[PDB]
Protein backbone atom coordinates (compact mmCIF):
# COMPACT_ATOMS: atom_id res chain seq x y z
CA UNK A 1 0.00 0.00 0.00
CA UNK A 2 0.69 3.83 -0.04
CA UNK A 3 4.13 5.00 1.32
CA UNK A 4 3.15 7.46 4.56
CA UNK A 5 3.94 11.17 3.82
CA UNK A 6 5.22 11.81 7.73
CA UNK A 7 4.62 15.54 8.25
CA UNK A 8 5.15 15.21 11.95
CA UNK A 9 9.05 13.71 10.85
CA UNK A 10 9.40 16.03 8.42
CA UNK A 11 8.34 19.38 10.81
CA UNK A 12 10.48 17.58 13.43
CA UNK A 13 13.73 17.85 10.67
CA UNK A 14 12.34 21.85 9.71
CA UNK A 15 12.30 22.64 13.49
CA UNK A 16 15.84 21.11 14.09
CA UNK A 17 17.08 23.64 10.90
CA UNK A 18 15.15 26.38 12.32
CA UNK A 19 17.25 25.88 15.61
CA UNK A 20 20.63 26.43 14.15
CA UNK A 21 19.73 29.47 12.19
CA UNK A 22 17.71 31.39 14.73
CA UNK A 23 21.12 30.82 16.98
CA UNK A 24 22.84 32.07 14.20
CA UNK A 25 20.75 35.05 14.58
CA UNK A 26 21.14 35.22 17.97
CA UNK A 27 25.02 35.65 17.45
CA UNK A 28 24.80 38.22 14.43
CA UNK A 29 22.79 40.53 16.92
CA UNK A 30 19.17 39.94 16.30
CA UNK A 31 16.89 36.94 17.81
CA UNK A 32 13.79 36.95 15.59
CA UNK A 33 10.30 37.53 17.09
CA UNK A 34 6.85 36.31 16.09
CA UNK A 35 4.21 38.72 16.74
CA UNK A 36 0.54 37.95 17.35
CA UNK A 37 -2.72 39.93 17.53
CA UNK A 38 -5.31 38.24 19.48
CA UNK A 39 -8.79 40.00 19.92
CA UNK A 40 -11.14 38.86 22.40
CA UNK A 41 -11.66 35.31 23.85
CA UNK A 42 -12.47 33.07 20.93
CA UNK A 43 -11.44 29.55 22.87
CA UNK A 44 -10.19 28.33 19.65
CA UNK A 45 -8.64 31.25 18.51
CA UNK A 46 -6.71 31.47 22.11
CA UNK A 47 -5.47 27.68 21.10
CA UNK A 48 -4.43 28.37 17.79
CA UNK A 49 -1.92 31.37 19.31
CA UNK A 50 -1.07 29.28 21.98
CA UNK A 51 0.33 26.49 19.61
CA UNK A 52 2.37 29.31 17.34
CA UNK A 53 4.12 30.66 20.30
CA UNK A 54 4.83 26.77 22.15
CA UNK A 55 6.24 26.22 18.68
CA UNK A 56 8.45 29.46 18.75
CA UNK A 57 9.80 28.33 22.03
CA UNK A 58 10.73 24.92 20.76
CA UNK A 59 13.23 26.53 17.63
CA UNK A 60 13.93 29.83 19.86
CA UNK A 61 11.82 32.80 18.10
CA UNK A 62 10.45 35.37 20.85
CA UNK A 63 7.19 35.57 21.59
CA UNK A 64 5.14 38.78 20.84
CA UNK A 65 1.98 39.23 21.78
CA UNK A 66 -0.74 41.43 21.96
CA UNK A 67 -3.93 40.15 23.53
CA UNK A 68 -6.70 42.75 23.41
CA UNK A 69 -10.45 42.91 24.47
CA UNK A 70 -13.22 41.96 22.40
CA UNK A 71 -14.28 45.59 22.47
CA UNK A 72 -11.25 47.59 21.22
CA UNK A 73 -12.11 51.12 19.14
CA UNK A 74 -10.68 50.28 15.50
CA UNK A 75 -7.58 53.21 16.56
CA UNK A 76 -7.12 51.17 19.01
CA UNK A 77 -6.52 48.19 16.87
CA UNK A 78 -4.76 50.45 14.21
CA UNK A 79 -2.39 51.38 16.83
CA UNK A 80 -1.52 48.28 17.56
CA UNK A 81 -0.73 47.29 13.90
CA UNK A 82 1.20 50.37 13.53
CA UNK A 83 3.29 49.60 16.75
CA UNK A 84 4.05 46.07 15.65
CA UNK A 85 5.20 47.18 11.53
CA UNK A 86 7.63 49.31 13.30
CA UNK A 87 8.53 47.64 16.41
CA UNK A 88 12.07 46.22 15.32
CA UNK A 89 12.15 42.95 17.26
CA UNK A 90 8.66 42.07 15.78
CA UNK A 91 10.13 40.22 12.63
CA UNK A 92 6.73 38.81 11.17
CA UNK A 93 3.37 38.84 12.64
CA UNK A 94 0.07 37.42 11.83
CA UNK A 95 -3.37 38.79 12.68
CA UNK A 96 -5.86 35.76 14.54
CA UNK A 97 -9.12 35.50 12.86
CA UNK A 98 -12.12 36.08 12.93
CA UNK A 99 -12.37 39.57 14.84
CA UNK A 100 -15.18 41.27 16.44
CA UNK A 101 -17.81 42.03 13.96
CA UNK A 102 -17.69 45.78 14.88
CA UNK A 103 -13.86 45.80 13.20
CA UNK A 104 -13.21 45.80 9.51
CA UNK A 105 -11.09 42.62 9.39
CA UNK A 106 -10.06 43.20 5.91
CA UNK A 107 -8.42 47.08 6.36
CA UNK A 108 -7.25 45.83 9.37
CA UNK A 109 -5.27 42.28 7.74
CA UNK A 110 -4.37 45.25 4.46
CA UNK A 111 -3.28 47.41 7.04
CA UNK A 112 -0.03 45.31 7.95
CA UNK A 113 2.96 45.71 6.41
CA UNK A 114 3.66 43.09 3.60
CA UNK A 115 7.43 43.04 5.08
CA UNK A 116 6.16 41.14 8.86
CA UNK A 117 3.58 39.06 6.89
CA UNK A 118 4.55 35.84 8.19
CA UNK A 119 1.64 34.23 7.22
CA UNK A 120 2.43 34.79 3.96
CA UNK A 121 -1.79 36.24 3.08
CA UNK A 122 -1.17 40.03 2.57
CA UNK A 123 -2.60 40.99 -0.69
CA UNK A 124 0.03 42.60 -1.50
CA UNK A 125 2.28 39.33 -0.95
CA UNK A 126 -0.26 37.08 -2.67
CA UNK A 127 -0.27 39.91 -5.57
CA UNK A 128 3.29 39.50 -5.57
CA UNK A 129 2.87 35.71 -6.13
CA UNK A 130 0.76 35.86 -8.99
CA UNK A 131 3.58 38.53 -10.65
CA UNK A 132 6.43 36.53 -9.83
CA UNK A 133 7.56 38.85 -7.62
CA UNK A 134 9.63 37.45 -4.90
CA UNK A 135 7.74 37.85 -1.20
CA UNK A 136 6.40 35.93 1.53
CA UNK A 137 4.11 32.59 0.30
CA UNK A 138 1.85 31.11 2.34
CA UNK A 139 2.31 28.58 4.84
CA UNK A 140 0.30 25.54 3.53
CA UNK A 141 1.04 25.80 0.00
CA UNK A 142 4.59 25.70 0.83
CA UNK A 143 4.37 22.81 3.21
CA UNK A 144 2.72 20.92 1.01
CA UNK A 145 5.58 21.44 -1.89
CA UNK A 146 7.97 20.48 0.75
CA UNK A 147 6.64 17.70 2.24
CA UNK A 148 6.44 16.29 -1.83
CA UNK A 149 9.64 16.97 -2.40
CA UNK A 150 11.15 15.87 1.12
CA UNK A 151 10.02 12.18 -0.63
CA UNK A 152 11.54 13.00 -4.01
CA UNK A 153 7.66 12.85 -5.83
CA UNK A 154 8.20 14.77 -9.08
CA UNK A 155 6.30 18.15 -9.45
CA UNK A 156 7.42 19.74 -12.57
CA UNK A 157 5.71 18.23 -15.60
CA UNK A 158 3.10 16.48 -13.17
CA UNK A 159 -0.43 16.56 -13.42
CA UNK A 160 -1.76 17.85 -10.08
CA UNK A 161 -5.11 17.65 -9.21
CA UNK A 162 -6.48 20.37 -6.63
CA UNK A 163 -9.39 19.90 -4.89
CA UNK A 164 -10.64 23.08 -3.20
CA UNK A 165 -10.37 26.88 -3.37
CA UNK A 166 -9.79 28.06 0.00
CA UNK A 167 -7.93 31.57 -0.18
CA UNK A 168 -5.17 30.14 2.63
CA UNK A 169 -4.67 26.77 1.08
CA UNK A 170 -6.48 26.06 -2.47
CA UNK A 171 -6.78 28.93 -3.95
CA UNK A 172 -2.53 30.06 -3.65
CA UNK A 173 -1.61 26.58 -3.85
CA UNK A 174 -2.79 26.84 -7.46
CA UNK A 175 -0.58 29.94 -8.40
CA UNK A 176 2.42 28.32 -6.42
CA UNK A 177 2.36 25.16 -7.95
CA UNK A 178 2.23 26.89 -11.71
CA UNK A 179 5.52 28.80 -11.51
CA UNK A 180 8.61 27.90 -13.54
CA UNK A 181 10.44 26.94 -10.41
CA UNK A 182 7.27 24.22 -9.80
CA UNK A 183 6.55 23.75 -13.03
CA UNK A 184 2.57 21.35 -12.33
CA UNK A 185 0.27 21.36 -14.59
CA UNK A 186 -2.99 22.03 -12.25
CA UNK A 187 -6.70 21.35 -12.61
CA UNK A 188 -8.49 23.54 -10.12
CA UNK A 189 -11.31 21.72 -8.99
CA UNK A 190 -14.20 22.41 -6.45
CA UNK A 191 -18.12 21.96 -5.75
CA UNK A 192 -18.90 23.71 -8.50
CA UNK A 193 -16.74 20.73 -10.94
CA UNK A 194 -18.27 18.10 -12.39
CA UNK A 195 -17.47 14.56 -12.97
CA UNK A 196 -14.57 15.33 -10.19
CA UNK A 197 -13.39 11.57 -10.54
CA UNK A 198 -12.54 11.71 -14.34
CA UNK A 199 -10.33 14.70 -13.35
CA UNK A 200 -8.84 13.03 -10.27
CA UNK A 201 -8.46 9.40 -11.72
CA UNK A 202 -5.98 11.77 -14.66
CA UNK A 203 -3.75 13.40 -11.37
CA UNK A 204 -0.04 12.37 -10.31
CA UNK A 205 -0.75 13.86 -7.41
CA UNK A 206 -4.29 15.16 -6.11
CA UNK A 207 -4.84 17.55 -3.00
CA UNK A 208 -7.39 17.20 -0.96
CA UNK A 209 -8.03 20.31 0.39
CA UNK A 210 -12.02 21.36 -0.33
CA UNK A 211 -13.21 20.22 3.52
CA UNK A 212 -15.93 17.47 2.94
CA UNK A 213 -15.07 14.18 4.66
CA UNK A 214 -13.91 11.50 2.97
CA UNK A 215 -15.00 12.73 -0.37
CA UNK A 216 -11.56 11.60 -2.04
CA UNK A 217 -11.82 8.03 -2.52
CA UNK A 218 -9.74 5.31 -3.84
CA UNK A 219 -12.18 4.89 -6.67
CA UNK A 220 -10.92 8.00 -7.34
CA UNK A 221 -7.15 7.81 -7.47
CA UNK A 222 -4.95 7.02 -9.90
CA UNK A 223 -2.67 3.65 -9.14
CA UNK A 224 0.69 5.68 -7.38
CA UNK A 225 -0.52 8.60 -7.33
CA UNK A 226 0.23 10.86 -4.44
CA UNK A 227 -2.77 12.10 -2.31
CA UNK A 228 -2.22 15.26 0.02
CA UNK A 229 -5.16 14.69 2.61
CA UNK A 230 -5.20 19.27 3.97
CA UNK A 231 -9.00 19.58 4.34
CA UNK A 232 -10.63 19.31 7.44
CA UNK A 233 -14.51 19.31 8.58
CA UNK A 234 -16.65 18.71 11.62
CA UNK A 235 -19.03 15.63 12.13
CA UNK A 236 -20.89 14.25 14.43
CA UNK A 237 -18.18 11.57 14.82
CA UNK A 238 -15.38 14.44 15.60
CA UNK A 239 -12.97 16.37 13.08
CA UNK A 240 -12.44 14.57 9.93
CA UNK A 241 -10.13 14.81 6.67
CA UNK A 242 -10.62 14.77 3.11
CA UNK A 243 -9.56 11.53 2.23
CA UNK A 244 -11.16 8.03 2.26
CA UNK A 245 -8.64 5.34 4.73
CA UNK A 246 -9.83 3.30 1.51
CA UNK A 247 -7.11 5.11 -0.45
CA UNK A 248 -4.18 3.64 1.22
CA UNK A 249 -4.46 0.98 -0.68
CA UNK A 250 -4.14 1.98 -4.32
CA UNK A 251 -1.81 5.27 -3.98
CA UNK A 252 1.75 5.31 -4.50
CA UNK A 253 2.01 7.93 -1.13
CA UNK A 254 -0.33 9.30 1.30
CA UNK A 255 -0.34 12.07 3.61
CA UNK A 256 -2.25 11.31 7.14
CA UNK A 257 -4.66 13.66 8.37
CA UNK A 258 -3.72 14.55 11.67
CA UNK A 259 -0.08 14.12 11.03
CA UNK A 260 0.79 14.90 7.52
CA UNK A 261 0.32 19.32 5.69
CA UNK A 262 -0.79 20.24 9.95
CA UNK A 263 2.28 20.03 11.37
CA UNK A 264 4.19 21.46 8.17
CA UNK A 265 1.63 24.15 8.16
CA UNK A 266 3.06 25.60 11.20
CA UNK A 267 6.64 24.64 10.15
CA UNK A 268 6.41 27.00 7.39
CA UNK A 269 5.23 29.74 9.61
CA UNK A 270 8.31 29.53 11.60
CA UNK A 271 10.41 29.28 8.26
CA UNK A 272 8.75 32.48 7.12
CA UNK A 273 9.81 34.40 10.60
CA UNK A 274 13.55 33.45 10.18
CA UNK A 275 13.93 33.88 6.12
CA UNK A 276 12.17 37.29 7.00
CA UNK A 277 14.91 37.80 9.93
CA UNK A 278 17.41 36.25 7.29
CA UNK A 279 16.78 38.36 4.60
CA UNK A 280 16.62 41.02 7.41
CA UNK B 1 -17.22 26.45 -39.91
CA UNK B 2 -17.17 27.86 -35.64
CA UNK B 3 -19.26 31.02 -34.68
CA UNK B 4 -17.21 34.25 -34.86
CA UNK B 5 -16.83 35.61 -31.48
CA UNK B 6 -16.86 39.16 -32.09
CA UNK B 7 -16.26 41.32 -29.43
CA UNK B 8 -17.54 44.44 -31.01
CA UNK B 9 -21.52 44.43 -30.72
CA UNK B 10 -20.05 43.45 -27.13
CA UNK B 11 -17.83 46.36 -26.55
CA UNK B 12 -20.73 48.89 -27.79
CA UNK B 13 -22.98 47.42 -25.18
CA UNK B 14 -20.28 47.85 -22.29
CA UNK B 15 -19.52 51.56 -23.68
CA UNK B 16 -23.21 52.26 -23.50
CA UNK B 17 -24.13 51.13 -19.74
CA UNK B 18 -20.58 53.08 -18.67
CA UNK B 19 -21.68 56.38 -20.25
CA UNK B 20 -24.68 55.85 -18.22
CA UNK B 21 -22.72 55.41 -15.13
CA UNK B 22 -20.58 58.22 -15.60
CA UNK B 23 -23.58 60.59 -16.48
CA UNK B 24 -24.73 59.47 -12.72
CA UNK B 25 -20.94 59.78 -11.42
CA UNK B 26 -21.01 63.21 -12.87
CA UNK B 27 -24.18 64.42 -11.17
CA UNK B 28 -22.72 63.57 -7.96
CA UNK B 29 -20.08 65.33 -8.83
CA UNK B 30 -17.78 62.59 -9.59
CA UNK B 31 -16.94 63.08 -12.97
CA UNK B 32 -14.31 60.17 -13.35
CA UNK B 33 -10.88 60.70 -14.66
CA UNK B 34 -8.21 58.62 -15.98
CA UNK B 35 -4.59 59.55 -15.67
CA UNK B 36 -1.63 57.99 -18.04
CA UNK B 37 1.81 57.91 -17.49
CA UNK B 38 3.78 58.27 -21.03
CA UNK B 39 8.03 58.10 -20.69
CA UNK B 40 10.00 58.60 -23.46
CA UNK B 41 9.53 57.98 -26.97
CA UNK B 42 8.06 54.41 -27.89
CA UNK B 43 6.15 55.06 -30.63
CA UNK B 44 3.57 52.19 -30.13
CA UNK B 45 2.90 53.81 -26.61
CA UNK B 46 2.30 57.06 -27.62
CA UNK B 47 -0.96 55.64 -30.17
CA UNK B 48 -1.87 53.12 -26.83
CA UNK B 49 -2.26 56.31 -25.01
CA UNK B 50 -4.16 58.03 -27.53
CA UNK B 51 -6.47 55.55 -28.08
CA UNK B 52 -7.03 54.97 -24.48
CA UNK B 53 -8.07 58.79 -24.34
CA UNK B 54 -10.49 58.33 -27.07
CA UNK B 55 -11.96 55.95 -25.17
CA UNK B 56 -12.30 58.05 -22.25
CA UNK B 57 -13.99 60.51 -24.48
CA UNK B 58 -16.76 58.27 -25.94
CA UNK B 59 -17.94 57.72 -22.52
CA UNK B 60 -16.99 60.87 -20.93
CA UNK B 61 -14.05 59.94 -18.69
CA UNK B 62 -11.75 63.48 -18.00
CA UNK B 63 -8.18 62.76 -19.59
CA UNK B 64 -5.04 63.30 -17.36
CA UNK B 65 -1.93 63.44 -19.53
CA UNK B 66 1.21 62.95 -18.29
CA UNK B 67 3.89 63.29 -20.60
CA UNK B 68 8.03 62.92 -19.51
CA UNK B 69 10.76 62.73 -21.39
CA UNK B 70 12.92 59.47 -21.85
CA UNK B 71 15.88 61.00 -19.74
CA UNK B 72 13.58 61.21 -16.24
CA UNK B 73 15.24 60.43 -12.92
CA UNK B 74 13.51 57.98 -10.74
CA UNK B 75 12.50 60.95 -8.45
CA UNK B 76 10.83 63.00 -11.91
CA UNK B 77 8.78 59.26 -12.28
CA UNK B 78 8.23 59.32 -8.30
CA UNK B 79 7.18 62.42 -8.09
CA UNK B 80 4.49 62.18 -11.07
CA UNK B 81 3.21 58.50 -9.31
CA UNK B 82 2.71 60.37 -6.52
CA UNK B 83 0.98 63.64 -7.65
CA UNK B 84 -1.50 61.53 -9.66
CA UNK B 85 -1.80 59.20 -6.15
CA UNK B 86 -2.79 62.62 -4.75
CA UNK B 87 -4.60 64.51 -7.45
CA UNK B 88 -8.12 64.33 -6.82
CA UNK B 89 -9.18 64.53 -10.71
CA UNK B 90 -7.58 61.52 -11.08
CA UNK B 91 -9.83 58.58 -10.21
CA UNK B 92 -7.17 55.81 -11.86
CA UNK B 93 -4.33 55.96 -14.27
CA UNK B 94 -1.70 53.59 -15.61
CA UNK B 95 2.06 53.35 -16.18
CA UNK B 96 2.58 53.00 -20.33
CA UNK B 97 5.19 50.48 -20.85
CA UNK B 98 7.68 49.41 -21.54
CA UNK B 99 9.91 52.42 -19.67
CA UNK B 100 13.19 53.54 -20.05
CA UNK B 101 15.62 50.81 -19.00
CA UNK B 102 17.76 53.19 -16.38
CA UNK B 103 14.12 52.85 -14.98
CA UNK B 104 12.92 50.07 -12.03
CA UNK B 105 9.52 49.08 -14.04
CA UNK B 106 8.51 47.29 -10.87
CA UNK B 107 9.24 50.15 -8.21
CA UNK B 108 6.85 52.31 -10.26
CA UNK B 109 4.18 49.82 -10.81
CA UNK B 110 4.02 49.15 -6.66
CA UNK B 111 4.24 53.07 -6.09
CA UNK B 112 0.74 53.68 -7.69
CA UNK B 113 -1.71 53.97 -4.93
CA UNK B 114 -3.76 50.09 -5.82
CA UNK B 115 -7.01 52.88 -5.24
CA UNK B 116 -6.07 54.39 -8.74
CA UNK B 117 -4.71 51.45 -10.49
CA UNK B 118 -6.83 51.23 -13.55
CA UNK B 119 -5.26 48.65 -15.40
CA UNK B 120 -6.29 45.74 -12.32
CA UNK B 121 -2.44 44.72 -12.19
CA UNK B 122 -1.17 46.17 -8.62
CA UNK B 123 -0.25 43.39 -6.87
CA UNK B 124 -2.38 44.33 -3.95
CA UNK B 125 -5.48 44.31 -6.60
CA UNK B 126 -4.56 40.56 -7.69
CA UNK B 127 -4.07 39.45 -4.04
CA UNK B 128 -7.26 40.79 -3.43
CA UNK B 129 -8.42 39.07 -6.40
CA UNK B 130 -6.88 36.28 -4.63
CA UNK B 131 -8.76 36.76 -1.31
CA UNK B 132 -11.97 37.93 -2.20
CA UNK B 133 -11.88 41.49 -1.58
CA UNK B 134 -13.44 43.71 -4.80
CA UNK B 135 -10.85 45.69 -6.36
CA UNK B 136 -9.93 46.49 -9.82
CA UNK B 137 -9.51 43.51 -11.89
CA UNK B 138 -7.00 42.89 -14.66
CA UNK B 139 -8.79 43.68 -18.23
CA UNK B 140 -8.01 40.59 -20.38
CA UNK B 141 -9.47 38.19 -18.30
CA UNK B 142 -12.61 40.07 -17.57
CA UNK B 143 -12.59 40.61 -21.37
CA UNK B 144 -12.20 36.77 -21.74
CA UNK B 145 -14.95 35.75 -19.24
CA UNK B 146 -17.43 38.41 -20.29
CA UNK B 147 -17.04 37.58 -24.37
CA UNK B 148 -17.76 34.27 -23.35
CA UNK B 149 -20.87 34.30 -21.21
CA UNK B 150 -22.57 37.65 -24.05
CA UNK B 151 -22.33 34.50 -26.48
CA UNK B 152 -24.37 31.90 -24.05
CA UNK B 153 -21.46 29.35 -23.13
CA UNK B 154 -21.85 28.56 -20.19
CA UNK B 155 -19.02 29.54 -17.45
CA UNK B 156 -20.27 27.49 -14.27
CA UNK B 157 -19.32 23.91 -14.46
CA UNK B 158 -17.29 24.61 -17.41
CA UNK B 159 -14.24 22.66 -18.06
CA UNK B 160 -11.71 25.70 -18.76
CA UNK B 161 -7.88 24.76 -20.16
CA UNK B 162 -5.78 27.35 -20.02
CA UNK B 163 -2.60 27.71 -22.46
CA UNK B 164 -0.42 29.88 -21.13
CA UNK B 165 0.81 31.33 -17.84
CA UNK B 166 1.41 35.28 -18.40
CA UNK B 167 0.68 37.41 -15.42
CA UNK B 168 -1.47 39.64 -16.72
CA UNK B 169 -3.59 36.83 -19.10
CA UNK B 170 -3.72 32.81 -18.11
CA UNK B 171 -2.00 33.33 -14.23
CA UNK B 172 -5.31 35.95 -13.48
CA UNK B 173 -7.85 34.05 -15.23
CA UNK B 174 -7.24 30.76 -13.41
CA UNK B 175 -8.37 33.09 -10.56
CA UNK B 176 -11.00 34.91 -11.79
CA UNK B 177 -12.61 31.51 -13.42
CA UNK B 178 -12.09 30.06 -10.44
CA UNK B 179 -14.52 32.55 -8.32
CA UNK B 180 -17.69 31.19 -7.04
CA UNK B 181 -19.11 34.12 -9.23
CA UNK B 182 -17.92 31.94 -12.26
CA UNK B 183 -17.53 28.34 -10.51
CA UNK B 184 -14.99 26.82 -13.44
CA UNK B 185 -13.15 24.14 -13.26
CA UNK B 186 -9.60 25.29 -14.61
CA UNK B 187 -6.55 23.36 -16.09
CA UNK B 188 -3.35 25.53 -16.26
CA UNK B 189 -1.31 24.40 -18.86
CA UNK B 190 1.70 25.66 -19.90
CA UNK B 191 5.17 25.13 -21.62
CA UNK B 192 6.06 22.80 -19.16
CA UNK B 193 2.44 20.40 -19.63
CA UNK B 194 3.34 17.15 -20.94
CA UNK B 195 0.59 15.58 -23.41
CA UNK B 196 -1.34 18.87 -23.78
CA UNK B 197 -3.85 17.60 -26.45
CA UNK B 198 -4.76 15.06 -23.94
CA UNK B 199 -5.78 18.15 -21.72
CA UNK B 200 -7.29 20.32 -24.08
CA UNK B 201 -9.31 17.71 -25.91
CA UNK B 202 -11.27 17.52 -22.62
CA UNK B 203 -11.74 21.60 -22.58
CA UNK B 204 -15.59 22.76 -22.99
CA UNK B 205 -13.61 26.10 -23.67
CA UNK B 206 -9.82 26.47 -24.54
CA UNK B 207 -7.84 30.01 -23.84
CA UNK B 208 -5.09 30.00 -25.70
CA UNK B 209 -2.49 32.60 -24.35
CA UNK B 210 1.24 31.28 -24.46
CA UNK B 211 2.40 33.23 -27.49
CA UNK B 212 3.10 29.99 -29.68
CA UNK B 213 2.69 30.41 -32.95
CA UNK B 214 -0.06 28.01 -34.09
CA UNK B 215 0.70 25.86 -31.12
CA UNK B 216 -3.34 24.37 -30.78
CA UNK B 217 -4.18 22.86 -33.97
CA UNK B 218 -7.56 21.04 -34.57
CA UNK B 219 -6.93 17.52 -33.70
CA UNK B 220 -6.35 19.13 -30.11
CA UNK B 221 -9.77 20.41 -29.61
CA UNK B 222 -13.05 18.49 -28.79
CA UNK B 223 -15.82 19.07 -31.66
CA UNK B 224 -17.61 21.71 -30.93
CA UNK B 225 -15.77 23.35 -27.98
CA UNK B 226 -15.14 27.45 -27.17
CA UNK B 227 -11.76 28.55 -28.68
CA UNK B 228 -10.53 32.10 -27.18
CA UNK B 229 -7.41 33.28 -28.97
CA UNK B 230 -5.39 35.68 -26.91
CA UNK B 231 -1.24 34.71 -27.90
CA UNK B 232 0.19 35.89 -30.03
CA UNK B 233 3.65 35.73 -31.46
CA UNK B 234 6.66 37.05 -33.37
CA UNK B 235 7.27 35.41 -36.53
CA UNK B 236 8.51 37.83 -39.56
CA UNK B 237 5.85 36.79 -41.41
CA UNK B 238 5.03 38.76 -38.22
CA UNK B 239 2.54 38.53 -36.24
CA UNK B 240 0.75 35.26 -35.44
CA UNK B 241 -1.51 34.05 -32.96
CA UNK B 242 -1.70 30.20 -30.90
CA UNK B 243 -4.60 29.28 -32.87
CA UNK B 244 -4.37 27.18 -36.12
CA UNK B 245 -7.04 28.15 -38.97
CA UNK B 246 -8.14 24.68 -38.99
CA UNK B 247 -9.70 25.07 -35.42
CA UNK B 248 -12.49 26.63 -37.05
CA UNK B 249 -13.78 23.64 -39.00
CA UNK B 250 -14.95 22.14 -35.72
CA UNK B 251 -15.03 24.42 -32.62
CA UNK B 252 -18.33 25.67 -31.79
CA UNK B 253 -16.68 29.19 -31.50
CA UNK B 254 -13.62 30.89 -31.56
CA UNK B 255 -12.65 34.30 -31.09
CA UNK B 256 -10.57 36.49 -33.84
CA UNK B 257 -7.04 38.10 -32.91
CA UNK B 258 -7.64 40.63 -33.39
CA UNK B 259 -11.50 41.84 -33.23
CA UNK B 260 -12.16 39.46 -30.35
CA UNK B 261 -11.68 39.71 -26.88
CA UNK B 262 -9.49 43.14 -27.79
CA UNK B 263 -12.42 45.54 -27.47
CA UNK B 264 -13.51 44.11 -24.43
CA UNK B 265 -9.93 44.32 -22.68
CA UNK B 266 -9.87 47.81 -23.87
CA UNK B 267 -13.54 48.81 -22.29
CA UNK B 268 -12.61 46.52 -19.25
CA UNK B 269 -9.69 49.13 -18.61
CA UNK B 270 -12.76 51.96 -18.37
CA UNK B 271 -15.25 49.63 -16.35
CA UNK B 272 -11.95 49.24 -13.66
CA UNK B 273 -12.02 52.96 -13.17
CA UNK B 274 -15.96 53.73 -13.47
CA UNK B 275 -15.93 51.30 -10.26
CA UNK B 276 -13.30 52.79 -8.74
CA UNK B 277 -15.60 55.75 -8.72
CA UNK B 278 -18.33 54.37 -7.78
CA UNK B 279 -17.16 52.17 -5.16
CA UNK B 280 -16.01 55.99 -4.07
Amino acid sequence: GAIMLDGKATRDEIFGDLKQRVAALDAAGRTPGLGTILVGDDPGSQAYVRGKHADCAKVGITSIRRDLPADISTATLNETIDELNANPDCTGYIVQLPLPKHLDENAALERVDPAKDADGLHPTNLGRLVLGTPAPLPCTPRGIVHLLRRYDISIAGAHVVVIGRGVTVGRPLGLLLTRRSENATVTLCHTGTRDLPALTRQADIVVAAVGVAHLLTADMVRPGAAVIDVGVSRTDDGLVGDVHPDVWELAGHVSPNPGGVGPLTRAFLLTNVVELAERR
